């Protein structure tokens, strides 16, 4: 009586394709991204005309993996992807790179050819449990249908605890089409569903050393984002303590950046008032950050004054990290918080001091603010827009709905400059692909933002270059019904290359200008509304339209070209030894690449 | 002084990325296809304005891996690849697949992050080697600029010798800036530069066996075309014993299919006489082909009469085969003849006796020529074009022009119909994604072998789904001056997957109906001329003008939608066990998929 | 423990970090991972009667047993249930050794490298070859191309062939194309296997050829 208790007959008679049916529906996934093929129908004929979740087909798997990835970022839920074996599986191995450097929670199926033909370099075989292995936290190959839903459990569950990350189930095709004969565990038909003292004791330590502090700073990441209340103990904690507060890119709308207490981003490319800050602050507190080579500088120069605090008892670094593999991987944290963030915040906080004013932090901090703005050469007459205030324009008319707003954006400086120049105050609002780089990324996950968040402005920043890699899936938003706002930013270059170019090189432009379609008439051909904006005069309006438009929209800007995204510190240098924005030595550089290039560039 | 003769310092001063540059040269690569990115621009900057190998620019890397997989097979030298870390060269491993499963020599360069950073999930990192070592032959990371020559040397090697294939060679940043301060032995500085006893005896005795036969076949594959004599010596084999031919796929044009002994593509969609020969032959002569699953049919059920023939020492099956991998893997070779299968051709032609007549198996093989055309439903007043009728018109037209004609497709029906239809002669006309069958192949595949071959018309024949996937590389096109000829047949659905769907799911099409773009338009937005064919008076006049044009060219024609590709030997059955066109079945087919759809398809 | 024991058996290793064994459990688990554990598919099913008809026609027939054999308490049962029912002489690998009794008449002894001439005679000259549990190795076949040379010509004729009972897919069709395969538990479809083969009484002529054999080839 209790072995009938504990199996389950309720899924005799279904094929594999079936049960993958039933147990989407039981992990309440709501959305699927795909694409069909011979090793996969099994389970496309057992979801056809589903009314249990919303199907996207994209134009390319690639599409549909950084699809699903925008919309796990601006849902919080995993993104399922629906692929065939061979070629529609190894065309999703970029995402499931891209999602694992970004922590995002991604749940991979693939059509895999009959186990009798495994082995053989069958039609449309690939081994796509050896290759994505090193680009995802787990995989498997499905032998039989009895194991099918304790598989399907085990991917969701991995991909969504600790830190998030992407699995693949490898699905062959006579398992898909195979029937459940046996009965099998209840407990594998249905999902999901105390502190340590070490933990604790780390927690009280971590409290006691911050109340000593005199300089602290709060340094933010993806990692906060991850429960919803995190946002708000980050708030209580730099309220309570009186803390400045820098992020990464990507935490940025973690922290109210219209908040006093808010140094803006840190990094390569970030304040050189929050690199300032982190140079010289005592007390570090690391939320859910993992402390990347875009954001520390040189290592050996990193966070001086911490370090000796440290040694000294009257500081150092505390980080908060559900990862063991990224505590004391790059630099030696004080105190090691391990587990959710937001959880132990609510464990550290009530240990923490309350503090209402620090003069002397906060007079020096007030002072970087003031001295580092991100400045940048302004418009002049008859000059191209300036990459710089197109992003100000979207940020200041896009605040003025009574929507969301979320962005999206694809590789390289116009990224950089959407990062400055927005002004961040809501989680999950920047959407962008931080640790792999994708180039491409930026309008297939704002199509899949979009259909998680059908109701928000989701607007893609995006690189004439990124924006090439990926054009195709505007027909993919028409056909999803995505009214998604795509602003390519064209200065007719691989930007953030060129910079780097006429850094280094001597402005030697080694294959680092592809030419560009009519964006007006590609949008035309997609069935999407287009706008262009060539010069100053039709900036306000043309943005304006931009954002009134109640369809998807592609809104090509001409800017200028040649213009370097700063503050930079450049790879090697300490963190505090940046590149600032200087008019005149803009103006000697224009004549140098005038000069170099012959007058070309 | 033997050691200083031994040794060779003329590199030494040279940055990696300058010696990569002189290692292209020495060996003789003429063509690279590549994509920069932060990791390899010191590779970059070496290349700047060479005058020693044109460079090509797509807009994405998976549009490099084809072109250059385009190149290789219309060149028959290989295809080399240069992109960055991470994500540009995660990009890459559908195109490194696709060559491996199809023996592609390809050599593909892949930008590092610097040695100092990798193992720590750095910047850009990507784990390639982890990632590609299923998807190729061999691949390495150069961990110093004093191994660079040398790994170069061994990939072009690995690449082109055995069966070709891909190679990747990963370069970390510094090693490719770095100088070289040290001699290296001069053979590393250098590209490069008789039969066992046991294959001498193995083709004595295949030639006697063959001398007995009374119906052979030869069964001819991609390997016969990976020397420039080996269609030659097919045909003199052919010629000289009096044996019909029949080829796979990827040996389309290794024979002349005017030659009356000429049998037209074998497998899932050849010719069904060609398939009912090798069903009823008692000696079947295997030359560079590796009896795939789409070729063999049931297994078990295969060659019947060429088993029996063996079992009593009067026939069997003579496998020239250059990897032992692929020996005696599938079915049992009742002689392995190992190596290359030209050269091994020229010490076998003269042991077999030459034949004058075979009245009684030709008397067959002609009955069954005439009985199993490539028939189909031709149009009627009113209709939309047949697809198989668009191939015949451009295969007639195009062999009117003093110029080689190339074609290449991507993956469904379009491709099926194009092998049946075009009437092959000439050796690597046909390139096409066979093992992979990667869709979006066409397109770059076709640029690749544009620039190959400047003086050749290049066909992509595509699918509209297919056309989709990589439809950005058309600007690539143009700026590379490849003028291409695209002619996508626009049935508006994924047939091939339709076809399948209509056969073994009651006509429940799941998801493979993608919306198309305006072809025109889009054609018009990259620079492109455009053509498009809506009814069968348009036919003639608008292929004349595709292929008259001089200048890159998109041709979009509207064709009949759900139609099957026949013949068609169902998965799991014997390749003699096949379903034929008839005109009474297609109408019940018809009528029967209204009724279901509720005359919706 | 599952893993090790199904399918064809073999090793399995669960890694032990010393923290893992030294912490307490604080929390539930699902009750069933606090247990261990705890029909025949058509297309076995007309595989073995298909087989059947195979056996029901060979003039020679000889049983190639294996260590599969005994991964069933039942299996030596019906390894001499279907050698005694149809008249078939036995042979064995060095790992099938006490699969069937030496002392029965019909025994063929060990075949292979060092086994029984008698043994591999008869192999090489049997119109149909019944592989029960045994994985056609290398020790075992001696040279592929020229192994058992009147069952592919009895294939070929439709009129046998080789019968393989194997319980891993991995090794069916391996090393020699099988007749018929017939996956799984090898003593299970024996069960289902003997009685739609035909009784048979004497086989004269096959016998005599053994029983030379056996005389001229001892140890
Ligand atoms: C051109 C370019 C320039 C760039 N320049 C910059 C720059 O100037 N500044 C910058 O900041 N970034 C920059 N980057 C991005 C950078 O590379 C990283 O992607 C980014 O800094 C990572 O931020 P993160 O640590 O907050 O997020 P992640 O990489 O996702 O790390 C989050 C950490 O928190 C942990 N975590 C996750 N969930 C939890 C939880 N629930 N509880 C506790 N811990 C958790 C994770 O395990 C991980 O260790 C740039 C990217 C590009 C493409
Ligand atoms: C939708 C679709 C349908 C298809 N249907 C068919 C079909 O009906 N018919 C068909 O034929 N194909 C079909 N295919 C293609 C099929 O999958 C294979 O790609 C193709 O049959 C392989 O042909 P091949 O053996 O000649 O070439 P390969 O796969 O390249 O094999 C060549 C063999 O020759 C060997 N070799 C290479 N070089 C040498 C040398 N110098 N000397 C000796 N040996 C050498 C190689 O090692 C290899 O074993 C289809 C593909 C798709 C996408
Ligand atoms: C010096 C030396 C000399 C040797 N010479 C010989 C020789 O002359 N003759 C000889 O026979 N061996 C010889 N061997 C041994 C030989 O190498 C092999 O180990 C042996 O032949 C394997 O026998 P086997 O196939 O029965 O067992 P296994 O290797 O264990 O194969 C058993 C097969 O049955 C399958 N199976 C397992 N369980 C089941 C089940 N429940 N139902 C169905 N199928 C199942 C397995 O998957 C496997 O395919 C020699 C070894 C050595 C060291
Ligand atoms: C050209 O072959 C196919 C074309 N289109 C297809 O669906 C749209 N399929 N679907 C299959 N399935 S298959 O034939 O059993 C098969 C396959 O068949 C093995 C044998 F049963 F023939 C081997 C490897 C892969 C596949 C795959 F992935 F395609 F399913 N083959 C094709
Ligand atoms: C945002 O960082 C870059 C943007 N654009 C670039 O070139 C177009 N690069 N180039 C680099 N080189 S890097 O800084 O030494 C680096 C890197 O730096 C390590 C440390 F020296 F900072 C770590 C991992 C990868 C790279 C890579 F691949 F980008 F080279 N970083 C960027
Ligand atoms: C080539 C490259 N980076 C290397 C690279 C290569 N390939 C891929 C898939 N991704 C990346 N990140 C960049 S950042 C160029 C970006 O050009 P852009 O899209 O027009 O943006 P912008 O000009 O504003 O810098
Ligand atoms: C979806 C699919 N095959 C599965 C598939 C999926 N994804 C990739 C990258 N490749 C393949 N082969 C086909 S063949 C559809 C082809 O549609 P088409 O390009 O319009 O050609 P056609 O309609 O003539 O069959
Ligand atoms: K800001
Ligand atoms: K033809
Ligand atoms: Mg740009
Ligand atoms: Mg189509």
């Amino acid at each position: 009586k209790k072995k009938e208790q504990l199996m389950d007959d309720s899924f005799i008679g279904l094929t594999g394709g079936e049960i993958f049916h039933e147990m989407m529906l039981r992990h309440k996934v709501d959305t699927v991204f795909g694409y069909a093929g011979g090793a996969i129908l099994p389970v496309f004929d057992a979801i056809y005309n589903s009314d249990k979740f919303k199907f996207v087909l994209p134009r390319h798997e690639q599409g549909a993996g950084h699809m699903a990835e925008g919309y796990a970022r601006a849902s919080g839920k995993p993104g399922v992807v629906l692929v065939t074996s061979g070629p529609g599986a190894t065309n999703v191995i970029t995402p499931m790179a891209d999602a694992l450097m970004d922590g995002v929670p991604l749940v991979v199926f693939s059509g895999q050819v009959p186990t009798t033909a495994i082995g053989t370099d069958a039609f449309q075989e690939a081994d796509i449990v050896g290759i994505s292995r090193s680009c995802t936290k787990w995989n498997v190959m499905v032998k039989n249908v009895a194991e099918l839903p304790r598989r399907i459990n085990e991917a969701f569950e991995i991909a969504t605890t600790g830190r998030p990350g992407p699995v693949l189930v490898d699905l062959p095709k006579d398992v898909t089409a195979s029937i459940l004969r046996e009965s099998i565990p209840i407990n594998t038909t249905l999902p999901s569903n105390a502190v340590s003292e070490f933990t604790s004791e780390a927690i009280k330590r971590a409290a006691n050393i911050l109340n000593k502090a005199k300089k602290p700073i709060i340094y933010a990441g993806a990692g906060i984002l991850n429960n919803e209340q995190g946002p708000k103990l980050l708030k209580e904690l730099a309220d309570k303590a009186n803390i400045p507060v820098t992020t990464t890119l990507q935490g940025l709308g973690a922290f109210d950046q219209r908040d006093p207490k808010s140094l803006d981003m840190l990094g390569m490319h970030g304040s050189a008032a929050a690199n300032t800050a982190i140079q010289n602050a005592d007390c570090i507190i690391a939320l859910g950050a993992r402390f990347d080579d875009r954001v520390t500088g040189n290592i050996s120069k990193f966070a001086p004054e911490a370090k000796l605090a440290a040694s000294e008892g009257r500081g150092g670094i505390l980080h908060f990290e559900i990862s063991p593999k990224n505590i004391n991987k790059v630099v030696e944290a004080t105190e090691a918080i391990e587990g959710d963030v937001t959880a132990n915040l609510q464990s550290f906080i009530p240990l923490v001091d309350s503090i209402e004013n620090r003069p002397e932090w906060f007079n020096k901090i007030n002072e970087w603010k003031k001295k580092y703005p991100y400045s940048y050469q302004l418009e002049t007459p008859g000059s191209l827009i300036k990459p710089q205030t197109l992003i100000k324009e979207i940020s200041d008319q896009a605040q003025t709905y009574n929507k969301e707003v979320i962005v999206t954006t694809g590789v390289g400086q116009h990224q950089m400059w959407a990062a400055q120049h927005f002004t961040w105050t809501q989680p999950r609002t920047m959407i962008t692909s931080g640790g792999l780089g994708t180039m491409g990324y930026g309008l297939p996950a704002a199509i899949g933002a979009q259909v998680a968040k059908p109701d928000a402005i989701v607007i893609d920043i995006d690189g004439d270059a990124s924006f090439n890699m990926t054009l195709t899936e505007l027909s993919s938003a028409v056909q999803a019904g995505a009214p998604i706002k795509v602003c390519v930013l064209n200065n007719e270059e691989q930007g953030m290359v060129t910079q780097w170019q006429s850094l280094f090189y001597e402005h030697r432009y080694s294959h680092t200008h592809q030419s560009n379609p009519d964006f007006m008439k590609l949008a035309e051909s997609m069935n999407v509304k287009g706008i262009r904006i060539t010069n100053q005069q039709e900036l306000k309006s043309g943005v304006k339209e931009f954002l009134d438009a109640t369809e998807p929209v592609l809104l090509e800007v001409i800017v200028e070209k040649k213009v370097p995204v700063l503050p930079m510190v450049p790879a090697g240098k300490a963190l505090d030894d940046f590149i600032l924005w200087d008019a005149e030595v803009e103006k000697q550089q224009n004549d140098l690449r005038k000069e170099r290039t012959g007058g070309k560039y």
